[PDB]
Parts: structure tokens; sequence; C-alpha cells
């Protein structure tokens, strides 16, 4: 199933999806944070699940969202380091979805991310065509929840 | 506490952290296994925690060990950016620690990695210096638990 999702991950959508990363990894903090922010700004409903964060309107400020956003980048750092063998990224997808699961987070909830994503990378004047490359990695993901 | 811990990680041993680091982290794949590979076997009693992994004993040949040790590398990397800002350095930390803390995995416990850590830094010829560079970045996680 999630191997069958990776096989969507053609060669040049991998080009694609490491030369964006190229950019939108050398700030895992700003970029991170706008991700989470853009995600509660677009779909309110989302903050549910943060609770532990506390006030995430403080944004970059807010220590805890701060850290979760470091560290989400991270997730996609792994995902991009391992896009030319595809055992290991499908195990590593695999490993990241348990605690999603375990939170209840549903491949439609979790699909929500394709909007900040796609308006991070306009930010950084990445078009229409780096979107629907990432949106096949999230694809991946969601395969797996 | 978790403040206080992180201002022990001095210049020196940031230094020692990076040099040593830039070689570890080389091969994700290959340390991270080693790792994991070196706590089940000096400590054997920690095995009862990765129920879900399965057969542990099969190394780079279980999925899920393999998925559990790269990602487990991140979490390192995560680490080693971060030592330039202290104040990100403990909100990633503190960020790590939550899974941990639910697992009821305690400061003693956590500590048991600074062994593999030890004879994987010295397979790379990376002596005593290092290791107890690393248990300096260990104690802070331990100081979060
Ligand atoms: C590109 C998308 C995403 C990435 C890369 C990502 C990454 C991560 C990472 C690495 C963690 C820390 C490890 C863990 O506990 O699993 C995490 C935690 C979490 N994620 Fe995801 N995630 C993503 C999207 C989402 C979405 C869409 C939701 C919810 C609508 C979600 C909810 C959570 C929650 C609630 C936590 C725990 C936060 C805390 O209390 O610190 N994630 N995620
Ligand atoms: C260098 C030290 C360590 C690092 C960097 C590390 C890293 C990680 C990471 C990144 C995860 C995935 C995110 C999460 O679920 O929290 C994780 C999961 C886990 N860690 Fe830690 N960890 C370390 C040591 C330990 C130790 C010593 C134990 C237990 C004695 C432990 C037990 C666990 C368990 C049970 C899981 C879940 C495994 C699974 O079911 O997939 N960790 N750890």
């Amino acid at each position: 199933s999630v191997y069958d999702a990776a096989a969507q991950l053609t060669a040049d959508v991998k080009k694609d999806l490491r030369d964006s990363w190229k950019v939108i990894g050398s700030d895992k903090k700003g970029n991170g944070v706008a991700l989470m922010t853009t995600l509660f700004a677009d779909n309110q409903e989302t903050i549910g699940y943060f609770k532990r964060l506390g006030n995430v309107s403080q944004g970059m400020a807010n220590d805890k969202l701060r850290g979760h956003s470091i560290t989400l980048m991270y997730a996609l750092q792994n995902f991009i380091d391992q896009l030319d063998n595809p055992d290991d990224l499908v195990c590593v997808v695999e490993k990241f979805a348990v605690n999603h699961i375990t939170r209840k987070i549903s491949a439609a909830e979790f699909g929500k991310m394709n909007g900040p994503i796609k308006k991070v990378l306009a930010s950084k004047n990445f078009g229409d065509k780096y979107a629907n490359a990432w949106a096949k990695l999230v694809a991946v993901v969601q395969a797996a929840l």
C-alpha cells in the first residue's frame, strides 16, 4: 500500500522535491513555524489536536510551538534523504505514522497540510509544479494512515 | 533543570560534538542500527520497551527496527543543529522528551544509551574525550525526563 504510493515518486518528482527542499529546509525554524501557523490560520479546527502547545497565537515566541515546528522539519528531512531507496523510505514512513495513528489523525486530516506547504513554497517562489510534487510525498504518508 | 544542563555545553564540548557527528551522522542507517543493536546486547532489559519492533535480533533485516534506527539519528541531527542557540536546543529537547515521558523512560534508563554511543564512537576512532562530550548532551535530555 505504502509501496504503491511511493511508486508515484518518479524521477522528476524526486528532483523537484530535492531542489525545493534545498531552500525550504535551509531555515527549519522559520519555515517550520510558517507551516504550522498557516495550518492553524486556514484550518482552525486542527488546533484541537495541539492543546499541549498552549497559546499557539504567540507563534514563533511560543517555545512549545517552536520546538514542535523545528522537529516537524526533521521528519521531512528524513523522508527527503530516503527518496532513492523505496525500502528505506517505506520503513521510515510507517515508523512516522505510528504516533499519528495513535492520535487518530486520518489521511484526510493529514492532507490539510497540503495547503500550508503550497503557500510556503510560493513564498519562496516555487510554483504549482513543486506543490504537486510535495502533494505526492504527502500522499505516501496518507497511504500509511 | 534542563536550562542548567544546557549551559554545561561549553565551547569545546560543542566543537567535539560537531566534529564527531560529521562522521557518525554520515551513515545514519548503519550507525543508527549499530547503536540499537548494541543497546539490546548490553542491556537486554530494555528490549521490553520495544515490543512493537518484533524480533530485534534480525538487525538490519527487521524493517521496523531499521525504520526506528534511521529516525533516531534525525533526533540527534536536530540536537546538533540547535547547538548555536540554547533557547532552541531546550525547546527541542523538551519536545523530544514528551513521548519518552509518556513511555515512562526515566533519566537512568535513557542514560543506558551512553554505553552504545561510546562504542560506536570508538569504532570510528573517537575516544573518551568524545564519549564524554556526548554524555553531556545526553544529560541535557536526562534533565528533561
Ligand atoms: C508534513 C506534515 C507533518 C509532519 C512532517 C509532522 C511531523 C511530526 C513530528 C516529527 C512529530 C513529533 C514526533 C511524534 O510525536 O510523532 C509530530 C507530532 C505531532 N503531530 Fe505531526 N506532522 C505533520 C502533520 C500533522 C497534522 C496535519 C496533524 C494534525 C492535524 C499532526 C498532529 C501531531 C500532533 C498532535 C503531534 C504532537 C504535538 C505535541 O504535543 O508536541 N501532525 N508530527
Ligand atoms: C540517543 C537516545 C535516543 C534517541 C535520540 C531516541 C530517539 C527516538 C525517536 C526520534 C523516536 C521517535 C519519536 C517518538 O516516538 O518519540 C523514539 C521512539 C522510541 N524511543 Fe527513544 N530515543 C533514544 C533513546 C531511547 C531509550 C534509551 C529508550 C528506552 C530504554 C527509548 C525508547 C523509545 C521507544 C519505546 C520508542 C518507540 C519505538 C517504536 O515503537 O517505534 N528511546 N526515540
